[PDB]
Formats: C-alpha cells, sequence, structure tokens
C-alpha cells in the first residue's frame, strides 16, 4: 500500500518523521507537509523537494506553501494513487473541543473527503519533550490496530507521553463557564485575560479522560455536523 | 431577553448591522466585532493572553446599539461580550459575506462564534448569505432574517442552527449538512516568471442530495441546520 | 483629472468613502481597497502570484464610485487600480483609523499606498485621523478635507504628502516629520497561567517639537508633511575613517 | 563591545549564524531572531532561550514571537548593555525602493531609535546558493570598516555571492511602471499578475548599480523622511 505522510507543524517537525518512519513499516511512504485548515482555491499553491539527511531513510517528500489539506490534494498528484492519509505526529494534544480548530485532523479529513482512510496522530506536551524512540512502538501499535479497520475510516489518536494502554473512544464535551478578567498593561491601557474553563471533569470513556489515564486514544470521527434529534423541532 | 450579536466579517460589515438590527426586533442588542487590520487566524478563544476592545459607534443610519470592537477572534468577542454586556440569553453571528455550506461549516468563522456561546450554554445561531458574484440587498432580505429568527426563537433552548439565506428567498426549510465525497483536481502551473505552481480546484462527485442545506439554498430556499458538538462516530464505537 | 481612492482599513471603512466623497468634489473618483478577512501580509505589491479582485458595490449611504475589493495589498490595489481605471492623475490613500505619525510613517500600510503611486510617477498623499478615545466624525471633519485637498491640488505635481487631521481641527499646518530617540522599556509579566511574557512599552526621550506633524495635531491643526523617497543619508557619502 | 546580531529570516537561517560568527570576531555576540516590522505594544512578547546551531561556535540565543523590533527591544532587555545591533544577513535583496519595508533594515533602524549604532546585511538570491564560507572575509571587512565609521552610524548593507569590491552608496530611486497582466485560473474564474517594473538602468554610485557591479554596497540612511524643499511658512496674515 501506499501512504501519504503529512502535518500541521511543518516539514521540520520531528514528530512528522517520526510518524512517516512508523508508516513505512506498513507500506510505501510519501510525504507532503507545509513550509511553516481549507484547501486554497484563491491562489496556487508552491511546492519544493525536500531532502532527507545523512541519518535518515529517504522518503520522497515535499515543502509545501499551503495548508495541511492542500498538502494532501497536492500529495495526491505528485504522488498518486494513495490508499492512506496520516497527519502528525502534532506536537500539541487535539481532544474534545479541540479537534474543530485542529490542522492536523483537518488534513486527515480531507484525505477522507477524498475517499481515502485517514487518521491524525497528536502527543500533550505537558511539561516535557516527547520522547518519539518511546513512542514509536505505540505508533506500529496503533497502526496495526487502524489497518484491520473496515475501510474507509478517520480515526483521531492522541498518545501520553508515555501510554499504558490503548482505548476506542469517544470525543469529550464539556460546556464552559466564560471567565473574563480585566487588567491595564505598564501604560494604564486596559486590555483583558480570557480564561474559560470546563465546568464538569472529562467523563470516562473520553478521549481527555483516557489520555489522562495514561492510555492512548483513538476516536473515530464522522463528517456530518448535523443534530438528527432537531430536525422536526418542537 | 438579551442578544449578543458578532461576526467574523468585521465591524464595519453591512451584514453585521443587518443581523443586529433584525435581532433587534426580539429583543436588546449588544454587539461585539473584530475589529480592521488584523491576519485571520484561528477560530478559538485567545488565551492567557491579553486582548485590546474598544467601544465603538454603531452606524449613523441605523439604530443605537451598545457596541465593541475587538482585536481578537470571533470566539473573543463572544467570550468578552458575555463579560460587558452579561447576562446574555442568544448568540448571532453574521450575516457573512458568502455562504458556509456543507464541508464549510468545519471551518467557518461565523459558525464558530456560534458554536462558542453553545459551548458556553447559551443558544446560538450563525448566518451566512451566498454572495458569488452577485451583491447581498440586506434591505431586501430583511423580512426573511425576520421571518427566520422568529421561527428560531420557537425551538427549545438551547439551540445551536447554522442558517444559509439565498440572495432572494422563496420559502424556508429545516435541513441537514451535505456530505458529499470530492475529487482533488490539481493543475500545474508556471507564474509570469516562469515558477512551477499547483491550482487546487477540489470538485463534489455528485448532486447535493435532497433535503440537505447545498440543495436548499440551490432551490432559492433558506436552510436551517442544527449543529451537533459532538464529532464522534458512534457508528464505529463498540 | 482622474483619482485612484484606496486604503489598508478595508472596504468597509467609513473612512474610506468620506475621503472618496471629498475627493468626487475635484475629479472623477475610482476606488480600489483591501477585502476583508486576509493573513497578515506585508506592503509590497504581490509579484509572480495572482491576486483576485471583484467589483464592488459602493455604499448605499455614500454617492456611487465604482470600485473593487481586492485580496491583496494596499499597494496591489493601487497597482490594480492604475490598470483598471487608468489614467489616474492622482492616489488618495486613507482616511486610516488611527494616526500615521512621526516614525509610524515608516510602517504605515496606509501611506505605503500613496508611496506606490508616486513610485509610479503620479501624485499621492495619505490621510489619517487619531482614534483610541473616540471614532471621528466624517461628517464634521469633511470641511477639513476639502480645504486640505484644494491646497494639495496647487502644489506643483507630482507631489508625496502625509496628512493627519486631529478629530476637531483648528488649523492647517505644512510640517516636519517627528523624529524623537526612544528608551526601549521592557516590562516582565506572567499571564494568569504562570507563563512569562514581556511588556514592550518604548518611550519617547522628549516632547515632539513645534513644527513637527505630532506636535501640530496636538495642537489641533491638520498637518501635511511633503515625504522623500530617498532614504540615501547624503551627509555621508564620503564616511571619514577612524585610524 | 557588545553585540546584538538579529534577522527577519528567523532563528534557523544560515544567514543569521553567518553574521553571528563574523561579528564574534569584534566583540561579543548576543542573538535575538524572530520565531518566524514596529515594536509591538498592543500585547506582550514571548521569547525563548533557544540553542545555537550544532557544528557552530555557541551564542546566547532566544527566538521572539514578535517582529524584528521585538527583538531588538527585548534583546537590549535580556543583553544589556548593547553598543551595536547588526540584522542579517538577509537571503534576498534589500535595495533602492525595498529598503523602506525591508523587515532587515527595521531592526537595525530600532537599534538606531534606541541610541545605538546599526547595520543591514543582505545577499541577493537566484539560481546559488549563498556560500558562507566564501562570503566571510568580505563580512569581516566589511564589519571592520563600519567599525571605523564616528558613531552612532546606521547603513544599509548588500553583498553579491562573490564580492570583488566595497564602495559606499546612494539608496537606488527609479519610477516604475506599471504593469497588470488579466488572467483566469483553469476553472475560468478571473485574476490579475502584477508585474511592475523599473523604467531605467540604475545610475553609477547607487546600491542596485553597485551589486550588479559585483561591490559590496554600504548605504548610510537617514531616519527624516521630511522633503525640505517642499516645506512651507504659514499663510497667517
Ligand atoms: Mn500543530
Ligand atoms: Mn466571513
Ligand atoms: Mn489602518
Ligand atoms: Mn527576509
Amino acid at each position: 500500500m501506499r501512504i501519504l505522510v503529512t502535518n500541521d507543524d511543518g516539514i521540520y517537525s520531528p514528530g512528522l518523521w517520526a510518524l512517516a518512519e512508523a508508516a513505512s513499516q506498513f507500506g510505501e511512504v510519501f510525504v507532503a507537509a507545509p513550509d511553516t485548515h481549507a484547501i486554497t482555491i484563491a491562489h496556487p499553491v508552491r511546492a519544493y523537494p525536500h531532502p532527507s539527511p545523512l541519518h535518515a531513510p529517504h522518503f520522497p517528500a515535499y515543502r509545501v506553501r499551503g495548508t495541511p489539506a492542500d498538502c494532501v490534494a497536492l500529495g495526491l498528484h505528485l504522488f498518486g494513487p494513495v490508499d492512506l492519509v496520516l497527519s502528525g505526529v502534532n506536537l500539541g494534544s487535539n481532544l474534545g473541543h479541540e479537534i474543530w480548530h485542529s490542522g492536523t485532523v483537518a488534513a486527515a479529513k480531507q484525505g477522507y473527503l477524498f475517499g481515502l482512510s485517514a487518521a491524525a496522530f497528536s502527543v500533550p506536551l505537558n511539561g516535557e519533550v516527547p520522547d518519539f524512540a518511546g513512542l514509536r512502538p505505540w505508533l506500529l501499535r496503533t497502526l496495526e490496530t487502524l489497518l484491520r479497520l473496515e475501510r474507509p475510516f478517520l480515526v483521531n489518536v492522541n498518545l501520553p507521553l508515555r501510554p499504558k494502554g490503548f482505548l476506542w473512544t469517544r470525543q469529550s464535551v464539556r460546556a464552559y463557564e466564560g471567565v473574563v478578567i480585566p487588567g491595564e498593561d505598564p501604560m494604564g491601557r486596559p486590555f483583558y485575560w480570557f480564561a474559560p474553563r470546563p465546568l464538569k471533569e472529562a467523563e470516562e470513556g473520553t478521549d481527555r479522560w483516557a489520555v489522562a489515564q495514561g492510555f492512548v486514544s483513538a476516536t473515530p470521527l464522522r463528517l456530518d455536523l448535523t443534530d438528527e434529534t432537531r430536525l422536526q423541532p418542537t
């Protein structure tokens, strides 16, 4: 099988090459990643061949001056056909409400919109730096699980820094309490700090709960934002 | 009731004041919208980072509205608005200059503001008008905006709804989001300087299904889609 | 004469339409301004990269003006405007919502548009009004915009002038750019999450001198500063070098 | 002497470390460069210690989440006292009309406004990648020359890939002709190409002419944009 790997952090992210190397154990890997979330149609996108270092395996790759979605569209053109799109590993979590604004997820979603199977991978920072040598086994195990899934699939994966297990999860959906704290800069000019916080703790079985417990979290995602329970409201 | 009106096109957009005016027919309106000149980046609330906002006079040829121009995101305007004008019962975002249908809902800044209000435990709605070429006439659309708001306010609260109004509506329907597969058209090119680039023109594969938002607007109908916050595909969870 | 009016605040700014209406008393006016919702960008003309621009209906409560909303920089608006509405004799940029005085001129997008017109061999002027405290009253400023424009149109061409109008003008003055030395005040701080950051509060070492743009506006006067394109320090082209 | 080195290309640019190493032969060097042009006051600025590139001398360094000017204000705070601000070496020329809005120049200018001496450095691109090892002798000769100037100074420097000389220069100031090429994308949607071009050849003595001749160009800059030939008296009574 052929796999396109991309991300949101850019072509120099260690997380990108960790995912690429892990994916190469399963098929031919090609990389298209941003130079620095929808497909760009307003203007054309530039892309440049990106070289592999002395110490690394070679992967045909391009640095793309576009969005993660642009990388997917372009990658499918420059390397097509592709069977799977992998986005990440993002340096930062993509849990619960965060999934909406995620460029990592946007790339995976784009692949799915194109009819392919896709997955996004992210790791929360929490003070220390991710050890991709230690995470590698978990990337491989997660990929084994994903690749046995009925196709096509769209899955959001978050791996804690030091995982102890794997759990299929649902997105955490909590209500938030708005918190605004007025302030003044050294020149006396007013400004505001926003500090919204969730109302309750993450429910057991959710993605946020899973990673806090030390488990890799995998959430299958839907494209349909329709709330079908309210199509014929009272 | 008390209504907060915001958008993602900016404090000077005619669509913003058109929505505010229509909303004033249903309650007290307060406005908080993004300021001019600030790189459009992200739809989340700006956290633990100072955000600037200033009182702003409402348009002369419009009713008076307390208002602030916010140097932040549409979600920031909602967070700030609930604070400056609390308590708020409803958050309306728009009317966006450009449609927000099907897969576009995911990345809409207009929708993000409404979603933020819903996350804060309030009812909310986003409004968008598809303007491809021809120009939107808010005076002509006022009756339909009023009728749409009337209908939304009959819903059980809280609700989260995405509304798209064609330029000249001839009906109203509740709709589901269109979900089509796309084709990733990429056409190589070269600029006048002889440099290589690519045109991306992704195209949907089939026509919009009957009953969807994209189908409804194509019919000339106002489309109202109730939205969910949960992106989990429960059919794939054991 | 044909006048191209643009700004950097966007096609919906009341300052843009106030400037277009004032200019219409002196010639044919055409508008080309930045569209809303744009990624941060510089002030140069976008080269070897296609730019989108669309016919735009001028506002209901403003006389009619042919117009285009351009998805590019203020300089792009000028380049596109000279093409769509050519020939153009004058480029007017503003009225900017916020002042552009002294050192601020270097980085003004409003000024960048006027300068682009001048680089193209045309006459140009940038217009700005101080903000932060209360927006401007363009109806009350109209007599001053007109007065200012009549003065500029008497100048030998081509010219490049930077104009700042106080909220309530009590006169007019040709001024020079205020050029003060600064102190780079940096004050450490921490956000509600305990993370560190720095407040940068640069401050001028002295009060603005009489005769400068900053001093004039503070006195209630409309300020007009003629600008040079050449940044060469002409007194150091043959510098004395130490032993 | 103490030197703050910054740029606008970011902390990863080889041009920045080339300037830092050359400058270290004249004094102690500290680096503050953008993470990705005036000082930011509307909000704060975040900055983080950053390692200098492996296989290169070590320099105290911070990557700043702000503008080139922010780096200067932050650098003066983190590494004060500072005697000289050097910005570059920018990958891309900063000649003639380009000076006005160059981020590289903006940093040097900020340093000058703060009362220090400052200089911006740039190298032209297209085709060949700058060879900083080969450029080092010319960077050193240029810095040695600037350090002989009466202070404070503000100079804009452009170095050809393979210099064969050095010249003080005037800023090129040519008029441009607008060129707009209408077009349509593959979907038949209209767009516009902009290709403005200078009207004549650069004059002798200017920065653009000097670099075209293979010489390092050094232009002293003036901060006062006032055109005194057009200043006027008031028409009062
Ligand atoms: Mn990321
Ligand atoms: Mn919008
Ligand atoms: Mn402005
Ligand atoms: Mn640069």
